[PDB]
C-alpha cells in the first residue's frame, strides 16, 4: 500500500474527511490518477478522505 506524507495540515471538518497534521504519514487506502482528486487513507485511527494535494507520496 503507498505512503504519503502532509505537507499541510488538514483540518477534515465535514463527515466522511481524514483529518491530519502537517508531517504525517498517511497509509493510502485507495488512490486515482490524478493527485487533486480526493484519496482515501487512514492515520490516527481515522479513516476517511482527504484532498491528495496535500500529501507527497513516499
Ligand atoms: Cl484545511
Ligand atoms: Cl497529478
Ligand atoms: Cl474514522
Amino acid at each position: 500500500s503507498p505512503k504519503a506524507v502532509a505537507l499541510y495540515s488538514f483540518a477534515g471538518e465535514e463527515s466522511g474527511d481524514l483529518p491530519f497534521r502537517k508531517g504525517d504519514v498517511i497509509t493510502i487506502l485507495k488512490k486515482s490518477d490524478s493527485q487533486n482528486d480526493w484519496w482515501t487513507g487512514r492515520v490516527n485511527g481515522r479513516e476517511g478522505i482527504f484532498p491528495a494535494n496535500y500529501v507527497e507520496l513516499v
